[PDB]
This record gives C-alpha cells, structure tokens and sequence, in this order.
C-alpha cells in the first residue's frame, strides 16, 4: 500500500499514532478485499477476460470500429488492473473511508456510450442516427455519473445518487429496448432475428446485473467484497461487451452477406405508440406497405 | 471538515497522534484552499452563475431539450456547492493527497456531450447525425475521463493520463472546428453566421482554457489555489455554458424566422479536404451546385 499501515493504539484504544511521513491514514482502508479464494477466482476471470478481448481484437481484425474501441479499452484495462489494480486512482480511498472502483466507473464512461452507438446501428447500414439515439447515450452518461457519485458517497447522499442512476437507467433501458424491437422487425426474417433476439436476452439481463451488484458490494451494503464484487463485475463484463460485440460483428457480417446476394431491398412496416420501421426482405415481389399491430 | 483536523505532533515532530474516532487522516488535505479574497471572489461568481443560468431557463422557457439540460444541471450544481462545496465527494481528498474536485468533473460529463449534441445540429432543423457526430462524443468522453484520472493521480502517472487526454482532446477541437466550418456555410448569409462566427470564438476560446487552468491548478503545478481554480473554471463556463447556450437559442429562431418568412430553400455548395454543405438561401433564384475553394 501508499497510505499509512503501521499504526499503534495508546490510551486504551484511544490514540493512534503513525510515522509522520506524509502518508494519509485510515482504519478503514486496511479493511480486507477478501478470501484468497475470492483473489484467485479474480484473477482467472481477468486473465480469461484479457485474452478472450485480445482474442476478439485479432479476429475482428481478419464501419467496424465500435467492437474494436471496447476491444481495445478491455485490454488496456486488464493491464492497469495487472500492475496497479488497488494503487490509487484504480481504486480510489478517500477521507469519508469509502474504497471506489474508479478504474471500473471510468471504463464503463469509455465503453457504455460506444455499446450503444452499436446499438444505435444493429446492423451497420445506417450513417445517421435519430434524435433518440442522443437521448440513449445523455441517460447513459447520467446513470454512470450518479452512480459513481453515488458509489463516493455515503448513508443518505448515496441513497439519492442511486436512485437519480435508477431513473436515468430505466430511462436508458426503456429506449434501449425501443431500439432492439426496431431492430428485430428491421433485420431478414431468418438468423438475423436470432441474434437480434439472443442480443437482447444478453444485454437487459447483463447490463441489468449492474445495479444488483452495486447494491450488494462494498457501494451498497457489503453483502459482497471487494475481490467478490471484481469476480461478479468481469463475469458481466464478457455478456455484455466480449459475447455482445461477438454477436455484432456476427449479426454485421450476415446484414452484409444479405445486401451482397440479394441486394438492399427494403419494404416499410407499420407497427401501431405507433411506429414504422423499414424491414429488408429479399426479393422484389415484396416492396409494398405491411404493418403489424402489437 | 469530516476528516481528522486535530492532532498532536510527538517525537520530534516524527510522530502523529490523533483520536481513534474513526475518521481518517492526512497533513496534505489540511493545506488552505486559498486567501479571502479567493473566498469571497468564488461565492461571488457562483451566486452570479447560479442567478444567470436560472435566468436562462426561465428565458428559454418563454427541441430546444440541450439548452435546458445544461441550464438545469448548472444550477443543480450550485446547490451542491452552496451545501457541501467541500464535502466529500464534491471533493475527493484520497489517500495519495489529492483534493479532487468530482463535483467539476462530473459536471463536464453530465453536459459537455450535450452542448457537442447541440454543436452538431446548430440549426436545430436536423433529425439526425452523423458517424462524426458520434466520434466527436466519445473522443470528448474520452478526455475527460483522462483528465479525471490525471487529477486524481500524481507524478508520471498523472502526466501520461494528462497527455492522451490532450490527444483525445485535440480530436475533439479538431472535429469541432469542421463542423463550425460546415455550420458557417449552412446557415443564411447574414446574422446567422455573424452568431456561428462568435460561438466558434467563444467555444475555441473557453474550451481551450480548460486544459490550461488543468496545468495551473493543484491538479498540475499548483500555481492557482483552490479558490483560485474555481474563479477562473466558473468565468469559462460561463463563456462555454450560459453565454454559448444563449446564442444557441438566438441562432435557432434566426434559422426559425428564416424558414417561417422565406420556406426551406436550399442550394448545394461544395467545398474543396473536399466536403458539401446544402446551404440556406432566400429565394428560389438560387437552387443551383455552387462551389468554393479553400
Ligand atoms: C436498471 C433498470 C431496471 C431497474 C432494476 C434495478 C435493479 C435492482 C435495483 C433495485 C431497488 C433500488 C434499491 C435502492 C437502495 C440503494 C441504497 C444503497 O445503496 O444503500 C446505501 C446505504 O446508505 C448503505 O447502508
Ligand atoms: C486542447 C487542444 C489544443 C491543445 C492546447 C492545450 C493547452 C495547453 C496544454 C499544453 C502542453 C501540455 C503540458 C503537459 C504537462 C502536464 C503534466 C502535469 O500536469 O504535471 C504533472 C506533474 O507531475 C506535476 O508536477
Ligand atoms: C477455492 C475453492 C472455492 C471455495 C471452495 C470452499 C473451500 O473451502 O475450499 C477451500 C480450499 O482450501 C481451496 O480449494
Ligand atoms: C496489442 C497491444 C494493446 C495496447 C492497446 C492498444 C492498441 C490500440 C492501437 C492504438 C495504440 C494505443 C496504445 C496505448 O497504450 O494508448
Ligand atoms: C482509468 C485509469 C486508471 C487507474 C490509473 C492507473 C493506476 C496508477 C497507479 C500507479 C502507481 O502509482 O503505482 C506506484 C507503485 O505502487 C509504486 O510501488
Ligand atoms: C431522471 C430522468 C431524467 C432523464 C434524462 C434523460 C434526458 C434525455 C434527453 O435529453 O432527451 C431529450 C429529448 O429529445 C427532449 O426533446
Ligand atoms: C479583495 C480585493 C482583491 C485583492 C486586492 C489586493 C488586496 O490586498 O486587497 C485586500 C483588501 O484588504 C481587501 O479588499
Ligand atoms: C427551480 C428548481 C431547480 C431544481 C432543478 C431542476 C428542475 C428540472 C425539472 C425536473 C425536476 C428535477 C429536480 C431534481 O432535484 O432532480
Ligand atoms: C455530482 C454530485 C456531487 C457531490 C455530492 C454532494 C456532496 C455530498 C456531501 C453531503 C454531506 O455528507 O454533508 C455532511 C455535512 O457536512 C454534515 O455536517
Ligand atoms: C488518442 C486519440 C484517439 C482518438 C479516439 C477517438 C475515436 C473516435 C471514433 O471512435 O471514431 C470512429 C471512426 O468513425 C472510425 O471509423
Ligand atoms: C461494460 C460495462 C457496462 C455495460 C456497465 C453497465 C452499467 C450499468 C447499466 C449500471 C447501472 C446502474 C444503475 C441502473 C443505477 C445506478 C447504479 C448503476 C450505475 C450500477
Ligand atoms: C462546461 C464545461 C466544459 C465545456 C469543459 C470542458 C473541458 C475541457 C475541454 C477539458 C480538456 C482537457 C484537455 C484538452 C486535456 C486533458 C485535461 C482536460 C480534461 C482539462
């Protein structure tokens, strides 16, 4: 450690006194991580998650670019975790007691915005993206900032912070699953909307592990330690960026594989909110109005 | 302060001493924040940006979603600072013996990506963005969670954090400026681009003045105080926020009385790196490819 870990106890418990060495000191920074159990569990899944995420890069690299930037941040953090996992600032310890994973707050602000990008763009054909899309990513941004503030804080101004990420995140989960609904009807009526549909099922059940977590780790109510809470936290990492991007480079290649033999054919469906979404089909005896009531 | 302030050098002053209350300790975090002066300066800016941007609102509510979101957290942001300015974790005093500001840096998250949003549809006639768009966020993002990380580390740690912070940024600048370009040549040839002209001025301007006070400040060199920091980061946000946020709406119902009394007319011009703008024009004598090189 960089802060003060040598103290005595005088006056019956009283006094602490340190080397007065510059270090900053607090009893309840040398509170344990966890069981070795707990360490060595984390440092398989980070090792498995920082080759599986070079694995990744190198097979994305045999329009494009959101699957290679989460890639490469994975990679770039399992590094920082390597050398410098609980060295301030990866963990921050701050003068209120509380440890918080900025190293994880900081990478979800890189990567969060991005997975949505991609989502924005299920099937990589698109070059705008709609007013909505800016509306996914600002709630985005607002659930990781409160969260994380949420995460510093303590008693009643955590609680707040939280539940200010709970509203903004029901936000972001809300479009999100506008987006994919959009995207399954949009998508050929074969695989395409397979994956579509297993992209969905990974990504509400991974990102909404997130907030479970936090209630249960050293934020919340410390049910969970701190190597408990990394174990948990890479394990939902590999759902939801590592398989998900997975998916997305699969679901681009047979958006791509469909427009080269068949062409861009498209037909509008109505789906009555009332939406409409242009569905690609794959021949020209299909280019009429179809709707479908939900 | 809810850090230990009292304590008893001993031993030659070789040994600290404090009450065993549980609160942590560091000589770093007692180092004054500033003169009076500094003080009274601060809570003086504050008040009148506090006063300022809950006239904007108010002023804008006489589309148009980006100058209120940044308005209403400019003046969330006030009440926090007004309460617990000093407070963890408005201000995270870690084990290292950094004070660093989250409230400032969270801020920037919470409304930097949105004033990029409404640079990115100047007009506010626009439905959709871009794939530039997109990259102008996240290399933003992308700054400031290099900066955070620089704030919050010391010696080379927060030099190299700092400086692909300064690259990420220099994209950010870099694309921001094609787009006022492209903005200049959209927008009607009067007044509409006399206020494009000065919100590139104004934007290049305090934009840029962030990493500058970064270097000054105790997240740098320490040449500005604490106070110090805050006077000057309040003056350009108001240059960046407010005063940039107020033109926004000036420019929207310039371009919105445009299309009222005149229609949407436009004419493309082509611009030779070699790009092409749909400029806004007045009458249907003009409909035509124009051009203009660089
Ligand atoms: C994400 C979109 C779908 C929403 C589903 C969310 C998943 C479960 C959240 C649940 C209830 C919120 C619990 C609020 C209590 C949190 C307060 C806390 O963290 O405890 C702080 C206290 O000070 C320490 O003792
Ligand atoms: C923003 C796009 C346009 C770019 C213009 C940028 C404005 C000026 C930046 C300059 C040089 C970079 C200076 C790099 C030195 C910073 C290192 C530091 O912060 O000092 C840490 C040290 O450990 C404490 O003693
Ligand atoms: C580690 C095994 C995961 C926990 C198993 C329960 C246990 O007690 O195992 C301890 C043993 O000494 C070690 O394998
Ligand atoms: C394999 C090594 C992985 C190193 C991280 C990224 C490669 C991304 C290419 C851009 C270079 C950035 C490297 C960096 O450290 O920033
Ligand atoms: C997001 C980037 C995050 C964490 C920043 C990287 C962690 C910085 C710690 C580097 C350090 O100070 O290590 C000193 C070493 O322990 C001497 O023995
Ligand atoms: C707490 C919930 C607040 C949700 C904050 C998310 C705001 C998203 C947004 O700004 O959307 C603008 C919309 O387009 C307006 O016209
Ligand atoms: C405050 C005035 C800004 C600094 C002026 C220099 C000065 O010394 O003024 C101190 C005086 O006591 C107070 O006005
Ligand atoms: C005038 C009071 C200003 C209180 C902040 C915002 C109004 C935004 C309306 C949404 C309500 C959010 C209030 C909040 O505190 O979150
Ligand atoms: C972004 C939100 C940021 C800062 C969080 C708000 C600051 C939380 C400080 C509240 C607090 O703990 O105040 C205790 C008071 O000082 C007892 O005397
Ligand atoms: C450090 C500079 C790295 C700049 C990081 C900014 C990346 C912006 C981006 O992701 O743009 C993707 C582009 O569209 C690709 O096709
Ligand atoms: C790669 C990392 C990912 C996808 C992280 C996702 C994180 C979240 C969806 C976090 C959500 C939270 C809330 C819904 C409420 C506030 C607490 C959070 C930040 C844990
Ligand atoms: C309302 C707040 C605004 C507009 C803040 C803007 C901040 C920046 C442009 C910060 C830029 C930085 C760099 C260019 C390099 C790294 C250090 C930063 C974060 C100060």
């Amino acid at each position: 450690m960089l802060f003060q870990t040598s103290y005595t106890l005088e006056n019956n418990g009283s006094v602490i006194c340190i080397p007065n060495n510059g270090q900053c000191f607090c009893l309840a920074w040398l509170k344990s991580n966890g069981t070795n159990a707990e360490k060595l569990a984390a440092n398989i899944l980070q090792w498995i998650t920082f080759a599986l995420s070079a694995l990744c890069l190198m097979f994305y690299g045999y329009c494009g670019w959101e699957e290679i930037y989460v890639a490469t941040i994975e990679m770039i953090k399992f590094i920082i975790e390597y050398f410098h996992e609980f060295d301030e600032p990866a963990v921050i310890y701050s003068s209120n007691g509380n440890k918080t994973v900025w190293l994880r707050y900081a990478e979800w602000l890189l990567t969060c915005p991005v997975i949505l990008i991609h989502l924005s763009n299920l099937t990589g054909l698109a070059n705008d993206y709609n007013k909505r899309t800016m509306g996914l990513l600002v709630s985005d941004i607002g659930t990781i900032v409160w969260g994380t503030t949420a995460a510093l804080s303590k008693g009643y101004v955590r609680v707040i912070f939280f539940l200010m990420g709970l509203c903004y995140g029901i936000y972001t989960f809300f479009n999100a699953a506008k987006v994919y609904i959009e995207a399954y009807h949009t998508v050929p009526k074969g695989r395409c909307r397979q994956v579509v549909t297993g992209m969905a099922w990974l990504f509400f059940v991974s990102w909404g592990m997130f907030p479970i977590l936090f209630i249960l780790g050293p934020e919340g109510f410390g049910v969970l330690s701190v190597y408990g809470s990394t174990v948990g936290h890479t394990i939902i990492d590999l759902m939801s960026k590592n398989c998900w991007g997975l998916l997305g480079h699969y679901l681009r290649v047979l958006i791509h594989e469909h427009i080269l033999i068949h062409g861009d054919i498209r037909k509008t469906t109505k789906l009555n909110t009332e939406i409409e979404v242009e569905t690609l089909v794959e021949d020209e005896a299909e280019a009429g109005a179809v709707s479908s009531e939900d």
